[PDB]
Formats: C-alpha cells, sequence, structure tokens
C-alpha cells in the first residue's frame, strides 16, 4: 500500500506522481545492532509543493473540461520521493503491485532527479507504463534501449554543456574549473562539456566531484584544490542539496575571486541563492528553461488549506512548515503573510512542464477515445477501447502524440522520448530594496540556429562582481606583445606558456606569435623586432661631406693645371723657357690633368663600368705621365743610337705593356661590382673584387719599376745642375710617391669598402698632385717673379 | 520466470548468471500486446559459473562442521546480461518483504555493473545481502546509495591505473581510448583519463560504443581510429559490447594498432578468435589470479539432462553443446569430453573462484551467526540472533564484520566499502602452434600492496609485437629533439607534439628534448653543433708569435748595436780627439736611446696595469729625453745669449719634468685601464687599455712634438753651417722621418682592433728610435772606424 502520507484521488484512470516534497533523510547510519526501521526524511520544499499542486491543478481542470474526455474522471495516486531512491522505490512498487481491488496506475510522471528517475524508468520500463518526467534531463536516459517507456517535457542536457562552452569562448576565455554531482546529472553533462571544450581550445585546469553526503576531509580537498589555482571561472554541473556543503566551506574560507557558471538545476535554487552566500560567491551566470502561462494557477495556490483538503495529504505538513503550529495554531492563518518559494515567483518553469506532461498523457488518451475502427495505430488496422485500456497502448499513442499547446505551441515528442526548448540566460542580481538575491535574464540560447550563432548576450546589463563593468580576466598565461613568441612551459598545459623575445635578425609583428621571422637580406629586423626597416647600403656619396672634401680637392687640382697651362700658353711661343721639349710638355701637363679627373670613379655605387674603368684608368693615366716625365731626362741613350720621332718611339712601347694588361682582364677576369655584407651582417658594402690579384701586381709593379729606373736615373746624375738640376726635384717626387704608397698600404690591408676607397682616392690624386708641384713651383716661380731666362 | 536451478533447504540463496549473451534484437512497435522477450547466444562460461555455485552450495551441504544440520536451498535465475530479466528476477525474490508495503536470505551475483546497479536499488531497499563476483565498477561502492553491496572482486580504478603504468612504461605518450556506453567503461575511462593526464600522456580520440550502436556511429568510429595515428589503443567494454566493433575493424582491415584489454574482455571468448586475432595482433590485457577449487572438474564431467532435475539449465546446454533435439533427435548418451567449448576448455578458474569465494563467505557469516554466545553477540546489548528464524539484516550485519580464512590459507575480509582487494596477472595474446587457438601466456604482475610507482612488472623477453617483430613499436605524436634543436609549438595540437627549431649561434642545447636554448657565459661560445660551448677566442699579442718574434728580434737587435757603439766609444772614451764634443750628454743620449729601444719589452702579451700604465709613459719619458738631449746638442747660441756648465743639464730637467708632470695626473686622475673588450668581435675577447685620459696623452703627443719641432726649426734654419759635418742638416732629416712615420701610421690606429693596433704601435716606435740613433751616428762611426782624419 506504499506510504501513508500521500495525495490520493478516485477515478477511472489513475495517474502516479513522485515529487520532492522533502529534500533528504535523515542521516543516521544504522550499525544494524537492531531492526532497521524506515528512515525519515527531513528539511522541507516549498518549491516542490508548488509542483504538485501544479499536477493537482492540471488533473482538476482536465475534469472539468467537456470535450477532453467527456463522462470520465481522472484520479491519482501521488506520493513524495524525498529526493531518495528508497522512497522512489517503494513508491513504484507499490504502482506496480497490481500488474503481477487495488487501483491499476496508467501513467507516471515525476522522478524529477535523473538518478532517480533512472532507477524508476527500470522498473517501469519492465511492464511498460509511461513514465513523463518534467526535470529529470541526464542524456543517458535517451538510449530507448535501456528505457522503453521514459518521455520527458525538459530538454536533454546536451545543448546545456554546448552552450557552456559557446559563453566559455564569447568572452574569450580559456581556462577553467569544473565541478560536478557525482551522480548521473553530473557525470555525462561534464564529460560532453569536457569534449565540447577541447574542441574549443580550452584548458580545464581542476574537475572534481561533490555529493551530499561527501565528508568534511574532501570537501577540504575541493576547497584546497580551488584555492590552490588560478582559474577564475568555475563551471558548476550540479542541483541545490548536492552543492550546498561545498557552498557551506567555500563561505566559511572566504573564496571571493572566482566567477560561477551556473548549471539549470541550481541556477534557481533558493538553497544557495541567499544573501550571505551571495556576497562570497560575487558573479554568477546560470541558464534557465522558458517561462511558461498557466492561466488562473495563483488563485488556486491561495486556497490550499489543512482541513479543505482531504484528498491532498501533504497540506498538514506545508500548513505546519509554514505556520509553525500543532506551538499550536489556528488553522486559519493567511498563506500571503509569510514570504515563502511557495508563491513568491514570477516565472513558472518546471510548474509549466509537470502542466504540460499531464496535458500531454491526458491527450493522448483524448486520443485512444475519438478513434475511428478503422484508422487505428494497433495491428489490423485495429484500435483500443478507453473502457479497458492499458498502459502499453497509452505509451504507442504517446510515442505518436503531436497536439497544439494552449499557448499555441506544437507539443511532440522526438524519436528519443524528449522535447527541445530555447534557454535564457540570467545573471544573479541582489535587490536594493530587499537583499534578496533577483535572477535577471540577460541572454537567449535559441537551438535552432545553426551552429555558431545560437548564443545572444546583453553585456551591459552583466554586473561582474558587485562593482565593476569589464570582463574579468581569466585566461592561464599573459598574452604578450610582437616582437615575442610563445615558449613551452613542459609540464603544463598547451594554454599556459612564457615568452621570450625575439632575437635580432627576426621579428613578429603578431601577437600570439609561434615563431619569429627572418626577412630577406637587405632587410633587418628594427630595434623592437615588429617590423624589417629596409637596410642601408654602405659605399662613397657625392653629397657625403668627406667626399664632398676629395672632390673639391680633385677640382682644386685640376684648377691648378688647367691654369698653369694657360699661363705657359701665354710664353706658349716664347721658347726662352721651351728649350726643352715643347711636345712632352703639353703631353705631361695633360696626363697629370686626366689622371686627376680619374678621381671621378671614387665617390659612388659601382657599376662594372665605373670599377672596371676607373682603376685601369688610374693606371693607363699615371703611367702616361711618369714615362712623360722620366724620358724628360738627358739622351744618354739618344747619344748612343729622320727626326726626333725616336723620343715619343720610347714612350710608347712601355705605354702598351701595361695597356696589354688590361686587355687581358678584358677577357680572362675582369673586376667584379658586387655586393658584400657577410662581414658587417648590417649594412651592405658594395665593393668591387679584383678581376685578378697576381696581375694587379704586376701591373703596379712594371710601373713602379719606371718610376724606380726614374728615381736611380735622376739621383745618379742628380748632381748635374742643369737648369736647376731637376734631377734632384724628380728624385725626390719619385721618393714622395714611393712613401705616400708604403705608408698607405696598411689601411688596404685592414679596412672595409668604405674607407679602403676613401684612402685610396687620398692617396692617389694628393700623390700626383705632390708631382705637378715638385716638377713646376720652381719653374713657374723664376719665370713668373725673375725673368731671367738668357742661359 | 519459468527456467531456472531450484533445490530446496532450510535457508534459501538467490543466484544470476549470464547464461545467455542477449536477448534477441527486435523493436516492439507495440501494434500488438507486448510478449516475454527471449534470449539468442549460449554462453557456456556462465554455465561454468552457475556450477561453481552449485558444486558449492553442495559441498558445504556435505561438510559436517560448516552448518551442521541445517541446509541450504537456493533459486537461481538468468539475466540474460540484460536488465529487465535480472529486475523481474530480483521481483521474484523480494516477494515475502514486499508484500508488507520462501524469503531468500541472500543473492550471489550481477555480472554486469549496470545489471548489479539496478539489483542493488532494489534489493538493498530491504537490506538482502548482495555478493557480486564480477561487478567491479567504482561507483557501487557509495555505500550511501547501495548499502547492502558486497563484491569478491577488486576495484577498477587500480586498473585503470595499472593501465597508465604500463603506457607511461613503454614509454607512450599517444594513445587513444575506446569504452563501452554503461556504468563499466565510463568511470574505468573517466579515470584513466585523469591518471594519464596527470602523468603527461597525451589521448587522442576517445569513443562510446555498445551492443546496440547501428552501423553509422560504428563506421564513425572506425573513421576516428583510422585518421588518427595513435597506435595504442585502450579499451574499457566487455566483450558483448565490443563485437560489432571488432567485427567492422576486421571488414575494414586495420591491421596496426595495439590493444591494451580491460578485464572484461582480455580473456572473453567473442573477441578471441582466430580470424580476428590476424588485425588484433598484439594484445595485453589484465586477468584476475587463479584459484583452486579441488574435485570441481570432476563434478563438471557429471552433467546430464536427465539426472538433473534441481538444475533446469542442463536441457538447453546439451541442445546447444551436441545441437540436438529432445534438429537430429538427441540422446542421454553423448559425452561432454568430446565437443570443445569454453565449458571445459580452461586451464584457471579466475571468476569462478570469486563465486566459490562468495557462497563460502555466506556460508562463513551464517556460521559467525550459528556459533554466537549470549553476552558477545553483535547485536543490541551485546544480544545476539537465532539461527532457525534468521533475517536478512542480521546476515549482512555478520558479512559487514566478516573476517576468515580461505581454503588456499588466505584472509578473506570486505574492506569498509564492501570489497576486497587481489593483485592483477598481465597476459598477452599468443597463437597455439598446435590447433591455432589464442593463447593466454602471464608476461607480467601487478601488485596493488607494493608503494605507488613500484609496482607493475613486466617481462620483457616473453611478449611479441605484431606477430613477427621483437622491438616496442614507436607510438608518439612527434618524434623526439636531437641536441642542438628545441621544441616548437605548433598552435593547434596539444602539448605532446611539436616541430624541431635551431637553436641560434651564441646558444646550446646538450639536452635531449630541450624547451629552450641556454646561453653559454662571456667566456665560452657556441659549438658548431650547438651541442656544448667552448670558451671564447683570447686576443692579445704573444712571445712565442710569430710576428712577435719578428718584433722582439727588432728589439734586441736595436739594443745590442747600441750598446756595441757605445763599447767602441768606450774604446775611444778617453780620445776627445772626436770627444771634442760633449762627454756627459753623449753618454746620457746613447743611454736614453737604449732605455727608449727596451721600452718595446711591453708589447707581447697581456696587459696587467702594470704592464700598460707603465710602458706607455715609458715610451713617453725614455723617448722625451732622448729627443732633448740631442736637441741641446746643437750648439747653444741661446746660451750665448742667456758657475760650470750646469746650465746645459739644468736646461734639459726643465722639459722632462713637464710631461713627467702628465704622468702623475693620470697617476691620481685617470690612469689607462686595461680591460677585456670583445662587443666588436663577440667570438674572441680581445684584452685591451682604454685610455685613461684622452686630451692629456694629446697635451703630453704634444708637447713632445713641439720639442721635436723647435730642434727640427733651429737644425735647418742654420743647416748649412757645416760644423763637423753639419749635423742640423742629419738631425733635420731624422726630426722628418720621426714626423713622417708617426703622421702615416696615425691611420691604422685609427681603424683597427687590439691586435694589430698595438703591434703597429711598437713597429712605430721601435723603428723610428732606431732610425734616430742610425742617421746621427752611421756617419761619425764610419770616419772614427774608417778615415782617422780628427785633428781640425
Ligand atoms: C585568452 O586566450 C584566448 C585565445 O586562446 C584569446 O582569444 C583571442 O582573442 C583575440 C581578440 O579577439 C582573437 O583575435 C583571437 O582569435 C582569439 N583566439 C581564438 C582561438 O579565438 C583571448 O583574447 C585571451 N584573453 C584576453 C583577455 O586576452
Ligand atoms: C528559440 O529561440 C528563438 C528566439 O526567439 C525563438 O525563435 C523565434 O520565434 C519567433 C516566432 O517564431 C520568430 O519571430 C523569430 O524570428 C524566431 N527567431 C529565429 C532565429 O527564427 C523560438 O521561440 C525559440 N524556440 C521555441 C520553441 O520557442
Ligand atoms: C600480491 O603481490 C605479491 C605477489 O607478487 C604477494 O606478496 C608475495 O607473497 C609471497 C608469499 O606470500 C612472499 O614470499 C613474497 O615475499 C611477497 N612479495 C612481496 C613484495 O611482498 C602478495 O601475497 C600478493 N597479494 C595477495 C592478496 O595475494
Ligand atoms: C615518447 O615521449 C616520451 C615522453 O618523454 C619519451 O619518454 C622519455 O624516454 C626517455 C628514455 O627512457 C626517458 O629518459 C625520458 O625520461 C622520457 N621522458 C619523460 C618525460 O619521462 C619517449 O622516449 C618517447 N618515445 C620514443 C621512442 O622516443
Ligand atoms: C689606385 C691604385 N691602385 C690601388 C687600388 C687598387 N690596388 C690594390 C692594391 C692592394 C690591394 C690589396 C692588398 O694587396 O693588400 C687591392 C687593390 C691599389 C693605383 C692606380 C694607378 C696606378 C697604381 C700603381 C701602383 C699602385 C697603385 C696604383
Ligand atoms: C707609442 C706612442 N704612443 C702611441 C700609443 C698611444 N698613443 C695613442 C695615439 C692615438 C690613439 C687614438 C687616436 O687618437 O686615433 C690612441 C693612443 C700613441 C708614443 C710613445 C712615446 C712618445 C710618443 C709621442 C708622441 C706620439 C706617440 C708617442
Ligand atoms: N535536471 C536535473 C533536475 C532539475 C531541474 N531543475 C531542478 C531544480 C531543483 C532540483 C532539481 C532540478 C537533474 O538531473 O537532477
Ligand atoms: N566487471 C565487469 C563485468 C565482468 C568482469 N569480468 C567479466 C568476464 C566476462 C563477462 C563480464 C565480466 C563489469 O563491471 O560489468
Ligand atoms: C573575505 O575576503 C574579502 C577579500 O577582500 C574581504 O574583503 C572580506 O573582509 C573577507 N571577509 C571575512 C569575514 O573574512
Ligand atoms: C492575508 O489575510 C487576508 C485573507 O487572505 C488578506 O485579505 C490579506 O490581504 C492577507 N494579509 C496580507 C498582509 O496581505
Ligand atoms: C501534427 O504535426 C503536423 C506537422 O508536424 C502539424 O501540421 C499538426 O498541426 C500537428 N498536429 C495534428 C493534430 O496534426
Ligand atoms: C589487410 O591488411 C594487411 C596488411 O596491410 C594486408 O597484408 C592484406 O593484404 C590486407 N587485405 C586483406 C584482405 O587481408
Ligand atoms: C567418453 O566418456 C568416458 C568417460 O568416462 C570415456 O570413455 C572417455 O573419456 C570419453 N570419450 C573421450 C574421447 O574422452
Ligand atoms: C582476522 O582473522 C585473522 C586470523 O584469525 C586474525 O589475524 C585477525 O586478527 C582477525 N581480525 C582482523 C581485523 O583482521
Ligand atoms: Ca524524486
Ligand atoms: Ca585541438
Ligand atoms: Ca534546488
Ligand atoms: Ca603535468
Ligand atoms: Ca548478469
Ligand atoms: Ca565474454
Ligand atoms: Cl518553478
Ligand atoms: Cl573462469
Amino acid at each position: 500500500y506504499g506510504p501513508n502520507q500521500r495525495a490520493q484521488k478516485k477515478g477511472d484512470i489513475i495517474l502516479g506522481g513522485l515529487f520532492p516534497i522533502h529534500f533528504g533523510v535523515a542521516a543516521k547510519d544504522q550499525d544494524l545492532k537492531s531492526r532497521p526501521e524506515s528512515v525519515e526524511c527531513i528539511r522541507y520544499n516549498f518549491r516542490g509543493f508548488r509542483w504538485l499542486q501544479a499536477m493537482i491543478f492540471a488533473i482538476e481542470e482536465i475534469n472539468n473540461s467537456p470535450n477532453l474526455l467527456p463522462n470520465m474522471t481522472l484520479g491519482y495516486r501521488i506520493f513524495d520521493t524525498c529526493n531518495t531512491v528508497s522512497k522512489a522505490l517503494e513508491a513504484t512498487l507499490s504502482f506496480v503491485a497490481q500488474n503481477k481491488h487495488i487501483p491499476s496506475t496508467i501513467a507516471v510522471v515525476g522522478a524529477t532527479g535523473s538518478g532517480v528517475s533512472t532507477a524508476v524508468a527500470n522498473l517501469l520500463g519492465l511492464f511498460y507504463i509511461p513514465q513523463v518526467s518534467y526535470a529529470s534531463s541526464s542524456r543517458l536516459l535517451s538510449n530507448k534501449n535501456q528505457f522503453k517507456s521514459f518521455l520527458r517535457t525538459i530538454p536533454n542536457d546536451e545543448h546545456q554543456a554546448t552552450a557552456m562552452a559557446d559563453i566559455i569562448e564569447y568572452f574569450r576565455w580559456n581556462w577553467v574549473g569544473t565541478i560536478a554531482a557525482d551522480d548521473d546529472y553530473g557525470r555525462p553533462g561534464i564529460e560532453k562539456f569536457r569534449e565540447e571544450a577541447e574542441e574549443r581550445d580550452i584548458c580545464i585546469d581542476f574537475s572534481e566531484l561533490i555529493s551530499q553526503y561527501s565528508d568534511e576531509e574532501e570537501i577540504q580537498q575541493v576547497v584546497e584544490v580551488i584555492q590552490n589555482s588560478t582559474a577564475r571561472v568555475i563551471v558548476v554541473f550540479s542541483s541545490g542539496p548536492d552543492l550546498e556543503p561545498l557552498i557551506k566551506e567555500i563561505v566559511r574560507r572566504n573564496i571571493t575571486g572566482k566567477i560561477w557558471l551556473a548549471s539549470e538545476a541550481w541556477a534557481s535554487s533558493s538553497l544557495i541563492a541567499m544573501p550571505e552566500f551571495f556576497r562570497v560567491i560575487g558573479s554568477t551566470i546560470g541558464f534557465a528553461l522558458k517561462a511558461g502561462q498557466i492561466p488562473g494557477f495563483r488563485e488556486f495556490l491561495q486556497k490550499v488549506h489543512p482541513k479543505k483538503s482531504a484528498n491532498n495529504g501533504f497540506a498538514k505538513e506545508f500548513w505546519e512548515e509554514t505556520f509553525n503550529c500543532y506551538p499550536p495554531c489556528t488553522g486559519d492563518e493567511n498563506i500571503t503573510s509569510v514570504e515563502t518559494p511557495y508563491m513568491d515567483f514570477t516565472h513558472l518553469r518546471i510548474s509549466y512542464n509537470v502542466y504540460l506532461a499531464v496535458y500531454s498523457i491526458a491527450h493522448a488518451l483524448q486520443d485512444i477515445y475519438t478513434c475511428t475502427p478503422g484508422k487505428g495505430l494497433f495491428t489490423n488496422g485495429s484500435c483500443a477501447d478507453i473502457k479497458k485500456v492499458e498502459a502499453w497502448q497509452v505509451l504507442k499513442h504517446l510515442r505518436h502524440l503531436n497536439f497544439t499547446s494552449n499557448m499555441g505551441e506544437q507539443v511532440d515528442f522526438d524519436e528519443f522520448g524528449d522535447l527541445v526548448g530555447n534557454y535564457s540566460i540570467i545573471n544573479w542580481h541582489l535587490s536594493p530594496e530587499d537583499g534578496s538575491v533577483v535572477f535577471e535574464e540577460v541572454g537567449h540560447y535559441n537551438v535552432y540556429a545553426k551552429k555558431g550563432e545560437r548564443l545572444f548576450i546583453n553585456e551591459n546589463k552583466i554586473l561582474w562582481s558587485g562593482f565593476s563593468k569589464e570582463v574579468p580576466f581569466s585566461n592561464c598565461s599573459r598574452d604578450c606583445l610582437p616582437g615575442t613568441r610563445k615558449g613551452i612551459i613542459e609540464g603544463e598545459p598547451t594554454c599556459c606558456f612564457e615568452c621570450v623575445d625575439c632575437p635580432d635578425g627576426e621579428y613578429s609583428d603578431e601577437t600570439d606569435a609561434s615563431a619569429c621571422d627572418k626577412c630577406p637580406e637587405d632587410y633587418w629586423s628594427n630595434e623592437n623586432h615588429t617590423s624589417c626597416i629596409p637596410k642601408q647600403i654602405e659605399f662613397l656619396s657625392w653629397t657625403e661631406p668627406f667626399g664632398i672634401a676629395l672632390t673639391l680637392f680633385a677640382v682644386l687640382g685640376i684648377f691648378l693645371t688647367s691654369f698653369v697651362l694657360g699661363v705657359f700658353t701665354k710664353f706658349r711661343n716664347t721658347p726662352i723657357v721651351k728649350a726643352t721639349n715643347r711636345e712632352l710638355s703639353y703631353l705631361l701637363l695633360f696626363s697629370l690633368l686626366c689622371c686627376f679627373s680619374s678621381s671621378l670613379f671614387f665617390i659612388g655605387e659601382p657599376q662594372n663600368w665605373t670599377c672596371r674603368l676607373r682603376q685601369p684608368a688610374f693606371g693607363i693615366s699615371f703611367v702616361l705621365c711618369i714615362s712623360c716625365i722620366l724620358v724628360k731626362t738627358n739622351r744618354v741613350l739618344l747619344v748612343f743610337e729622320w727626326g726626333l720621332n725616336l723620343q715619343f718611339l720610347l714612350v710608347f712601347l712601355c705605354t702598351f705593356v701595361q695597356i696589354v694588361i688590361c686587355v687581358i682582364w678584358l677577357y680572362t677576369a675582369p673586376p667584379s661590382s658586387y655586393r658584400n655584407h657577410e662581414l658587417e651582417d648590417e649594412i651592405i658594402f658594395i665593393t668591387c673584387h679584383e678581376g685578378s690579384l697576381m696581375a694587379l701586381g704586376f701591373l703596379i709593379g712594371y710601373t713602379c719599376l719606371l718610376a724606380a729606373i726614374c728615381f736611380f736615373f735622376a739621383f745618379k746624375s742628380r748632381k748635374l745642375p742643369e737648369n736647376f738640376n731637376e734631377a734632384k726635384f724628380i728624385t725626390f717626387s719619385m721618393l714622395i710617391f714611393f712613401i705616400v704608397w708604403i705608408s698607405f698600404i696598411p689601411a688596404y690591408a685592414s679596412t672595409y669598402g668604405k674607407f679602403v676607397s676613401a684612402v685610396e682616392v687620398i692617396a692617389i690624386l694628393a700623390a700626383s698632385f705632390g708631382l705637378l708641384a715638385c716638377i713646376f713651383f720652381n719653374k713657374v716661380y723664376i719665370i713668373l717673379f725673375k725673368p731671367s731666362r738668357n742661359t
């Protein structure tokens, strides 16, 4: 006969009912020293009584409506579960009694716990009795090979975990921790969330299991792992009662920084949503089912009375727990005078599910009632009769039930027995009028939209941590700027890293970089390694300051030479001084002008033209000059041997020799004007590799031997003072030439491109200048100052 | 139910065994009234288990001491591995208590964690002891919900720990998981995921299966298995819930993986088939420890459908064995020893022993109830119960405090969670050479009593991989990191597969699998392979150095020449024939030159503050002395312009001090610093000497050069006064050589590093002073060695 505290009402058809009027049982572990007696449940739950009242109201409204099942009445045998499996199981045993004078229940609306409903459906489905639950939302109840006769008016919990992952990815967090009740409601949900979050590149720090029967040390361990971690977001998948101990311990230890992502079961629970817990838990964003509309329901709630309820048996205990009677009292108080979750509501969510379940079973019964004897759902097109209806026929009609909810909706269960709905997203607020926690809706989750466009959050209503209004930071490691790269911290997950600076020559312009990048050769990483500033190029320039000095020196040399040439041109036909060789004079002067001009080739970038011309350019020009001044010496060879052609002919041997060398590189290995940087790695010199070294040596040596013979012959006879004994002058000249080159070799041996070229040009320009000077200074002086030209 | 094994007695036990493997797959669309479902495939192992229970019961009934005059009856049913059959059997068990709101006292068995949960939810309602023998889920240890559930099989958390330990023992880190979607696979796989994740082991994929998943789910699972690179696959499932996946695997011929079997299917007969074995090679599984039930086999060899009225399962057993009918009509004369079945083709009793132990434990609980004495009982006030009217909760209370010895001499004692622990044997699938059946050879041990870390013990010499090879396959996400490289993140992949990037020059990485390169200190530099660093190159002139050798020999030759000429004078040193000049000035100049030369001693090795801060000013003073001496050497027309010739000495001993002045300044203002510098080479450390005070060196050098310059001007302007070979010209040419050398040598000092800088400096000095000495003496020495014409 089941328990004695129950709600009961007769009728042709009887429906079952399991509601959590209490919260749990008295935890007195029977040591079995005596016969174990029936355990007792302890706490009270006004929400559960609201649900039971909703079911009773639905049945009464069905019995009152004249169209749905006329000339037939609905009865019920509603029991209490106290949220435990033992009570539900004894109740269901009282249900299926007559199967194998007692009424035979045809349908069961209840089992609000996914652990409770599992154990109930295991037993009901053995007799094929339809069980229409309203609040059990575990996914395991979708295995229609196990629970053959289980339907539910509440959506499955897959979309809830998906929505949790979507919310976490929307605020751009990647470091969270998960808590789930060690039950059939938290385990599968947390596993689904784990996979959905790992596929979205989200890292999970810790994962713990709790329960209302967990001892104190395990709660200590959980609080420790919560405190010892850096994750700010905590995804809780549990119900009110199985969460209350952890909340009490967290309030006692005063952990304040975290953010709670509430699941639907406890996001609106009065056990948790109280101010003293609110000050500590801070910000909670949770889900909620869609509201309902049961017109005329409040006026039914306001009529509950202990004496006017013979059918209802829990009304007495309700009166007691709400007024503390039997301190005996009157029984004529007002339910509106005290504030309890009973009528302190604005949106009916689970009560609407109970209403809908009762109405769906009534509609299946009507469907069986309005049959046509030819188009039935059973074998041979036959159909069943409502006077001897059995449970399996009602199950058959429920599987194919498809009707219209008074809100103008379509109600029809899937092939997995469940419905589907679109969640509201609420965020906990503190009412400035009362102090109580009030749930304000801030977002929506439509599950029909395509994957990726389902969530809609209105961020300006979310109140963060009570005061501030910017999204808190809950990443593992700080995201560091461009110029740096991620660096593995071994042991830690893929979301936690250090970041190391990029070396020079590599850059990174992106945030969250995986590696730095080498830029092309003529580019180089800048001072912040964020962008390769185009590199600089090494060579002498014309606007260059020291290049300016050099070029002005060259111009002055040419000016002096040409002006002296013109001054001669005054006396150019007064052989008074031209007792020397006129043509040799002009030739030497022009050779010097051109050698000077050669410096044109050392002030800018070398194209093959520039380099391979300039170098041999000096060669020929200076060699001409030297040979000319040399032949300027006494005619000893002429004395030893058809016009003076000889003199010209003489020079026009030596010259060719070196012109010879030029042509060789013209077709063997001409110098290469190319870019070189390997010795600087930051700036690219533009140098000119010698075409054939030893052949340059040969050239220079030939020239120096010509100069050396000139030197020897000018000195050895340097003491024959003819017209101021220019032997000595030219000797001193050739020696200056020697010394300059000598001393300047080192620099050429120990320097890069730029100053190498600069020193080379200085050397040449100045040496030729000195030659010209040493040869003319005296003569010009005398023929400008002492016009004593008779001998 | 109708078919059952029933025997009467004073005390009744219950049993639940999977005689069949499952029910006939047929979906009732409920067009008609549903009827009793039927079971399809036979299970000889379950029948051996049932026979073990019956054998234990009858043997206890035959013992004189254990339950002396009592009698044990039993009512054994079949679960068909489904929940509905078990639940209707249970409803048949609790009929006596159900009528409150043939009473059994205890039930032995569920065989399945789902069946166990569904049964214990109902049995714990009446406090009836349920002693399972194979239910190994961890959810049944929650004694707040399953009050009266005891099991004689170890829990399955140690099994997940053992699997993680095996994986980290064979050095794998890229694995994948498969689980049955029931109360046995899900908790085990979650526990293994935790245990692996804490050991830094990666899990590539994670799937769920069941015997009811249709072709598309299995195809998606096989796609996930194939499109991955993990070789090791852990499987937490039973035989039936794994058979479809195995069929699909053997059809698609996936033939590369390594299977880590859980206990349920490691020794299963549905999976251990020779045809499946070709593609499921290299199977490594767990097993319970063997038992000894003496006299069991002979009891098995007596089954017969006629002489078994208590047992009812014998008829279908014979029909399934001989494939007969009681199509060809059957006859009770066959030989159960002829056909080969999982019934009698066994070698170790592992789950039959658990049934034996469960029955014996219930018997010993009843015994403890029986040999109790008043005042020493366990119930209220020390009171004790009567065995002739024993109730279920009393046997439960006695079972919680049960402690006895097995037939093998071990201590059976249920933990406070109602489960006794045991070791694990570790087997590996082999192929029998004779017939061809799969043979399970024991290759390892797992002791749960040893401390964490030294529990596993594998014998590598017996494991054979893939049938032919004998080296452990490679199943890592990425190949290892060789020395000289470092790990590099791939943005999307998990932590255990990376890339290999090279350490830059200046950093090395000797360790394998290094997360970052290390920079060697100031003294060292990376190798070529960036493996270890070697010391950075030092930079300075050395004495054994070749060019240092050339320099030092030049210095020695200079000193030799000077000193030899000094001695040659010493011959004529008192013949003022040539000494018409100033004797003492002569000696002073010669000594100054010898010492300036000797100064070169300070440019051939590393500078200590001594060396640098002495050498530099060393040249200063020595050469300045020499210059002033030769200078004063010119006739003092200034002296005429101006008590002994002290004046001359005094003269010089002004100028000198000036520069000695400068020295003392750096002596206490900023003396040069002999330090190491490398920033311009980064590979070899020069050992240079930063100037103490630059502009003051400039002042010093300038003072010296102005002295030289006045000497030059005065020697030339009068360079045409040929007194004793007009040495005015000689000394002028000298001072000019000095000038030219310094001029031309400035550039190198301006454009070079340490080493050749010092070398050029020393060359310059040495040679210049040499030339001075020469230009001043060559002629005079020549004449007084060759033309001794000294009269005027
Ligand atoms: C925490 O880490 C995540 C990445 O794991 C960051 O999310 C990125 O945010 C930027 C800016 O919106 C996006 O461009 C990226 O696409 C995001 N990454 C991914 C994978 O979507 C997040 O910004 C970090 N949190 C903070 C405060 O910076
Ligand atoms: C799913 O959430 C969405 C959000 O409103 C609801 O879909 C809307 O319903 C109304 C009426 O059909 C339309 O005006 C909107 O256009 C719909 N939005 C979209 C994107 O289609 C819907 O009501 C929710 N699901 C249920 C069963 O109510
Ligand atoms: C599990 O672990 C070992 C088996 O390897 C058993 O301990 C050994 O038992 C024998 C005899 O009992 C001793 O001689 C050894 O010294 C033991 N070895 C160690 C390391 O202790 C142990 O008995 C097994 N546990 C059970 C319940 O059988
Ligand atoms: C696969 O990855 C693991 C992870 O390191 C490697 O394990 C290492 O193996 C060497 C050799 O014994 C050990 O010295 C290391 O200590 C191990 N690493 C860790 C963190 O324990 C393994 O070597 C890799 N597989 C192969 C074939 O190289
Ligand atoms: C401008 C100069 N040539 C310069 C530039 C190219 N050449 C050179 C020398 C040395 C090295 C490296 C080394 O050996 O250390 C590389 C190049 C020396 C020149 C012009 C005309 C006639 C010359 C007659 C005689 C010497 C020079 C002459
Ligand atoms: C050995 C030499 N001193 C050398 C070495 C140190 N000093 C120096 C010069 C220039 C720079 C950098 C720059 O300005 O480019 C750095 C150091 C020049 C010396 C010895 C004795 C008397 C001297 C009298 C006059 C000049 C030199 C004298
Ligand atoms: N889905 C919840 C049931 C539930 C929904 N809302 C609730 C509110 C309070 C308690 C329980 C619930 C479960 O599986 O347990
Ligand atoms: N322990 C398994 C059942 C099991 C163990 N060993 C077995 C051998 C054969 C069949 C089933 C089993 C479970 O929890 O369900
Ligand atoms: C709890 O922690 C917060 C952190 O600031 C602090 O403000 C508050 O005073 C603490 N309250 C108690 C009771 O410790
Ligand atoms: C309760 O008492 C009466 C009867 O219900 C009602 O009119 C009254 O408004 C209620 N009291 C309050 C404070 O609302
Ligand atoms: C049944 O479902 C269809 C569409 O699915 C809808 O048109 C109809 O209104 C539903 N109800 C009935 C009674 O057909
Ligand atoms: C199956 O896989 C194995 C290994 O690749 C190969 O030898 C064999 O040919 C494949 N096909 C069949 C039918 O076995
Ligand atoms: C047949 O039964 C008996 C056992 O007593 C014996 O002849 C023999 O063992 C059995 N046959 C075979 C092949 O074992
Ligand atoms: C259990 O039995 C053994 C053998 O009598 C004994 O050693 C032990 O003390 C007993 N009690 C416990 C708690 O083990
Ligand atoms: Ca309930
Ligand atoms: Ca990923
Ligand atoms: Ca609640
Ligand atoms: Ca780790
Ligand atoms: Ca079973
Ligand atoms: Ca099996
Ligand atoms: Cl509600
Ligand atoms: Cl076995």
